[PDB]
């Protein structure tokens, strides 16, 4: 049996093309599952630039995925054909240091390799991942979507931050797929919550919905100094205003490096200051299940921007540069 | 009365002089101490340099010191004349947000003041503290003088790592004052301690009579990574390495830039690794305490190196400098 | 200056008597307060009861109250006549091990002696409190003066409860003056919150306005077993229940013995769920500064039953055994 | 093939029989072990005895023990035959919350089953385990079979108390083969810890080779409190002792209820001195593979006290009642 996908054999937003490819099939502890609904994101775009290297090539990108489970390999209990589900996209073993402590991103033996870099992702009508990445869900598979990505990713972030209640949080690029969700979080833990965004006019009213305490312009930031914390992963055009805006003990959280990677940080203020300057990346296995019953509960919210037919991927992965987009653009195969 | 001591009435080393002081009175909440020993330390030589504006002018300096109670001020209680006491050298309010739970060396009222550079100091007969700043010792002076610079901030570095037992440690700088301490402290955590040194060969025993399992040159430590946990207030020159060697979930922790301040952070490292890299001062007012108890009681040994008079405090600042000092450089007015 | 005042030459609430008394002054590090509003809870029955030793005798009772600074005592500074202050009720040294991490309710010097216990109180017109337990505030008085024991002791309960988001809390007499509070903090820190009370149908819309996601009868919150946190100071009579509810992991944190103190605890159930009892009492000097502004801000609301004025002082606290009372009562001098 | 076995078909010590038993082979994700030593515990009396039950029924105990793997499985990777192993002895999913945060001793689907118990254990010439639990280890298995019971659950214990390098620890049951590795883990977190015996004069010198600051009677103990720290697995024979001599935010942690299940808990004194009562069992996973690296690296050390053939697997349960008896009872079959 065959499937729609969409393809790359070269790197090139303009060489992602909708093809025809063979249906995959799950061998031991996989699932194949048939996509309903697949996020767009910096990552997929990325991948699909050449900015990351993927395999196999050529390759069907797309790490955040949801859908209905279409055949259980060999071996396979705990989910079952037509169980809809939400994938977990990074691979782990459950077996070193990492997995044992929870920190399953950061597997030692899968290096933290992830669905559809590593794998064939979920462009597609069709794709395999392992039967423990797979959690059942009740949610609108839409919502679901935005969950593997952008509000894990935003979860592990407020939860390396260490939150106390009353502490003052600033979100970095709130509008953004991770932001949207980092707001959520920070407000979840207790913290008192400033969104940031260049586009304050258009946004303020989402982003309080979202539960922002205020939104701010950069230059507003700067006067509201100082923060306990800041979420930022938009890199290093927002360095020096982050850096720049915490106080004593604050901590700045970092998961990506939209404007770019490379910071000059000063020891000096880091050591004077006590702060902490954090990484996080994907999120933890039981915060992924925790991210999904918050959802299902309500607790949490999925703003959605857009959904567009797999064949249009490429106008779907162009307005992630789109200055009105707020919220999640997903790809419906 | 009149006392001897060490000034400079415009900065640099060659202005430092031996002379004639009015001897202070200490004021209400204030003790007069009649120093033994005071530490030799970059703190100590910066002041003098001019790098670090001291006040009042001409300047006493000489930021950590023991000694015994000459006198106790007006309203003053729990500290007899003749006391044995080692000075802790923040000043702080104890009543604004950092000093309340604890962090009394980051207050925001004093603007985290230092005896010795704030106050005249203690390389001279007399100095005058805060009698809350005086903490009384069963310890041989000479050895309760590393402890309010060296050892104190080696404490709060090892503190701030959260060195979980059997994890990876490696001490860069632990030849020197904070490093030595450094070594003793991850090792009483629990921790796997490589102690990291330019002359190896020339400190080999003594960095493992303070606790260290290894002994490494930069090279080997190379070859040792990955690292849990690196101590290293050295600054930008040792960044490439230090960062380098960090493992998933790494802490970097500094209290220093001896080299630099000044490093390039790159943030897809950072995150794609989880590292923290944390900033770390002086020490909380209740750990100083716990610092004093486990020298007491011979958990943790000073290092001493040489003694010189106060007529020699020239030779004592410029023997910081010395490749053969490893351990402490004591002033005894 | 003479003053109104309650007060009892021998313990029982009969013999308390609204009396005229020698206005109090204020020493050093004093302040003199103009009570404007006191909250009447259990400790202030229990002291007037004879319960409670206290001192001296005569004695004003009176541990949790609001008002006006009318004269700084000597040497005050950072308070004026006029300024609106809402009193910590705690005695604390600053200097001792508990004070210095923050614990400033665990006090090794003054034991923890409270206020309107071992010192005249605020059922009075004026009352004489440390400078330094005295915080200034912009909110009502009327709700400030539910703070110093209400909040307070809920919310040190709260976070020493280790509420991760998602968690399941029950508060058992979430009704009364600490779980009123206690309901609003553990949705503060992201728990979802159940409260049980004896009394559902009367109360259930009052315990969802101050954010319960749902009410329970004892009956029910068996039912709706396990939860990962209970919030519990009613003592043994309630101890089958809570401590039966609790599932992996779970913690149990009292800060009262309203109904008996003594309960027969299975360590095997204990070890063999992993479960911790925790202590709570007081607050942390820091975290009511956090309580105060919290409550500036709005995200806590304080739910008030009744106003009796200082006459009829006998009847404001035989309220508190009222079945009809749902929130705080004041004494208005 | 059939092998030889100590095994019992209703429980009693007087039952249990050396037999000829069928060989067990192993199926998918399991490895066959060729068992080298296997300790002695009262868990294993316990099941010989009757108070824990047991199956299958007939049964062979034995739940701490190490080998040589025999043969693996199908599917089984990451442990090979050749190996020398010991064995984690809890069954634990993988899967569900408990075990994706590490805390694979309480996982929700095995129940927290224990090898040994719900399976055939070790008291056998050969016996079947998951691969996933089989720890490859350098150390010599006779004392590597002393971690899976004794060391792991003591560590457990510490690492459940939070102890700060300084404080003051207790263990009660020093001796024991819980207490003896307690004593060791207490000391490496940077604790100043006190060893309580009934038979001080008889074992103090063993108890400070475990690293033991002070050996203390009973009454020795109540003189010498209070204690931050007190870990104790004796259960309610110690109750008053353990929970009288805690300080202010001390922590009691149990594992076990030796002398009985049933304490009596004055919650005012809980809540009044902010005491943790706190319950710790088996270990989790993670921290198993750091106690084996702890011991091949001489961090920790096994006290053993005497080794039985198989044939001998009565006097050997019997030998725990020894009251010569410090170290671990083992039998090689
Ligand atoms: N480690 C991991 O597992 C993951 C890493 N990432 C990384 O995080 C980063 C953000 O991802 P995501 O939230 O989806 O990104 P989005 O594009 O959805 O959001 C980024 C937001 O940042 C702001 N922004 C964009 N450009 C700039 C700029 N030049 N200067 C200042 N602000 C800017 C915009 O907000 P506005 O216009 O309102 O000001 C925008 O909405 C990326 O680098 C991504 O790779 C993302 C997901 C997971
Ligand atoms: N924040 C605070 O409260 C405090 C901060 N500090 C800061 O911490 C830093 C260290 O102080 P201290 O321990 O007294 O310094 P020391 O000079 O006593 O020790 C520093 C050690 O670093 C090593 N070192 C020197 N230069 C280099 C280099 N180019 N590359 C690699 N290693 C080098 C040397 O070890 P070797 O030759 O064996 O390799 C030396 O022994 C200073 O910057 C000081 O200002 C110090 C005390 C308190
Ligand atoms: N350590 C400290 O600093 C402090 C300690 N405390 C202590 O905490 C405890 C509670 O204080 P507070 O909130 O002021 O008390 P309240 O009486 O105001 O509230 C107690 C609630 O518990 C429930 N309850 C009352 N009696 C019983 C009973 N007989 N059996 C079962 N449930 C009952 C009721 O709720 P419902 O009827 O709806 O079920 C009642 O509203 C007291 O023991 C007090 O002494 C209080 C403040 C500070
Ligand atoms: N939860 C879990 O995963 C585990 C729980 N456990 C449980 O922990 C408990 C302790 O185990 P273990 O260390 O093996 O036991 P041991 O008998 O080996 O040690 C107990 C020690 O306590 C002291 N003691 C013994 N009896 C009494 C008593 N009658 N009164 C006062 N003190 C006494 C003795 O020390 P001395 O004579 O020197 O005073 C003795 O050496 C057991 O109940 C066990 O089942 C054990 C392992 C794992
Ligand atoms: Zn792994
Ligand atoms: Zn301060
Ligand atoms: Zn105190
Ligand atoms: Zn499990």
């Amino acid at each position: 049996h065959e499937m729609r996908a969409a393809a790359f054999s070269t790197p090139g937003l303009e060489n992602l093309k909708l093809v025809e490819a063979e249906t995959p099939r799950p061998g031991p502890g996989e699932v194949l599952i048939r996509v309903k609904y697949a996020g767009v994101n910096p990552l997929d775009y990325n991948v699909v630039a050449g900015a990351v290297k993927a395999s196999p090539m050529p390759h069907i990108p797309g790490s955040e995925f949801a859908g209905v489970v279409e055949e259980a390999g060999p071996g396979v209990t705990g989910v079952s054909r037509g169980d809809p589900v939400v994938v977990y996209n990074r691979l782990y073993c459950g077996h070193c240091r990492q997995c044992l402590t929870g920190w399953t991103q950061m597997c030692e033996v899968t290096g933290g390799g992830i669905i559809g870099i590593v794998t064939q992702g979920g462009y597609a009508e069709y794709a395999v991942v392992p039967a423990k990445n797979a959690v059942a869900t009740r949610a609108d598979l839409k919502e679901a979507a935005t969950l593997p990505i952008g509000a894990l990713t935003a979860w592990n972030m407020a939860y390396r931050a260490s939150i106390s209640p009353g502490e003052k949080v600033a979100v970095v690029g709130a509008t953004g797929n991770v932001g949207i969700y980092a707001v959520q979080f920070a407000k979840l833990l207790g913290g008192e919550v400033y969104a940031i965004s260049r586009r304050k006019a258009k946004v303020e009213s989402i982003l309080k919905s979202a539960g922002a305490d205020a939104v701010l312009t950069p230059d507003e930031a700067k006067s509201a100094a100082p923060f306990d914390v800041v979420l930022d992963p938009t890199g290093s055009a927002s360095w020096d205003l982050s850096f720049g805006v915490l106080g004593r003990g604050g901590r700045y959280v970092t998961a990506g490096a939209l404007t770019g990677a490379e910071v000059r940080l000063d020891l000096r203020r880091l050591y004077g200051m006590q702060i902490l300057v954090i990484g996080a990346t994907g999120g933890r296995r039981a915060d992924f299940n925790t991210v999904v019953r918050l959802l299902e509960a309500g607790r949490i919210k999925a703003f959605l921007h857009n959904v567009y037919p797999l064949a249009d991927v490429r106008k779907a992965l162009e307005e992630l540069r789109s200055p009105e987009r707020v919220g999640k653009v997903l790809i419906a195969p």
